[PDB]
């Protein structure tokens, strides 16, 4: 209340996971979402995650469908406390390299001016305001950049006005580069918020990709937030099923810097989470 258990499911079986998770729960009703994580070029966010120290906060860029369509933005800092908090900040697009690179206040006070203009609460807009400051002097005393983006396709399922359980899937997963970290020919220009080849709005915005900017992820991620390891028994019917795999403490952060950046000497250490496996076996 609420726990987090993340599962890996194997394309054959994801079909069949998903029509049992419908038995009990509604679909939400094709886009890609963009999750786009920071990190300095010392990967200390990705150290701290694997080994679990400081709270092992991250931080990412969120926002679905492309980017063409000017959808809205969020930033979001999420930090384990047996409990995930999340600091979650939605950010105009034509802000967003002023807020990130330079220390830039006046989103802030833009937003909290409209705000108070309308009626907010102070207790409300004093919140907001923690939480705009929180967010960027993170990003400053931590020297955070953008660094890559996984992109997939999620199906959520959720009765409504219901805590007790609630379960996504995230199929196509792939991992893609978007750090600035090269001083000549940085894969992001380091003024800008983002690698802006895959979010032209084109026929084909990969096109472009090298083989060594991207991986792809094997398995759908499963993940129940509950109110099986560390009504209810759907639950335990498919999960001590050979239909997903359960994985501790799996994150989806510290596998893409693995996946990417592994084979480049920028990490020490890797998560091993025991893909050797055949996960339907």
């Amino acid at each position: 209340n609420f726990r987090s258990f993340k599962f890996w499911v194997h394309n054959d079986n994801l079909m069949e996971v998903k029509t049992r998770i419908l038995r009990h729960l509604p679909v939400l009703v094709d886009p890609l979402i963009n999750t786009l994580y920071f990190d300095n070029e010392h990967f200390e966010l990705y150290n701290d995650k694997l080994l679990k120290l400081n709270s092992a906060p991250t931080l990412r860029l969120r926002w679905t469908g492309q980017l063409s369509d000017k959808p809205d933005i969020f930033l979001e800092k999420k930090t384990l406390i047996s409990e995930f908090d999340l600091t979650k900040l939605q950010l105009k697009q034509k802000f967003i390299n002023g807020f990130i690179f330079e220390g830039d206040k006046k989103f802030k006070e833009q937003t909290l001016k409209k705000l108070k203009e309308s009626g907010t609460a102070g207790r409300d807009l004093e919140r907001l305001e923690e939480d705009f400051s929180e967010i960027q002097n993170f990003i400053i005393k931590n020297e955070l950049q953008p660094v890559f983006r996984t992109v997939y396709t999620r199906t959520a399922f959720q009765i409504p006005g219901d805590d007790k359980i609630r379960v996504t899937i995230d199929s196509n997963i792939v991992f893609i580069k978007e750090d600035s970290f090269d001083r000549e020919r940085p894969i992001r220009d380091p003024n800008t918020w983002h690698r802006t080849d895959i979010d032209a709005n084109v026929a084909n915005p990969l096109k472009f990709l090298r083989g060594g900017e991207y991986a792809k992820f094997p398995y759908s991620v499963m993940e129940i937030k509950v109110k099986s390891m560390i009504h209810g028994q759907w639950l335990n019917d498919l999960t001590n099923s050979h239909l997903v795999k359960e994985i501790p403490k799996f994150s989806i952060f510290v596998q893409g810097v693995a996946s990417l950046y592994g084979d480049d000497e920028k990490l020490d250490i890797l998560p091993f989470w025991l893909l050797e496996t055949d996960i339907r076996q």
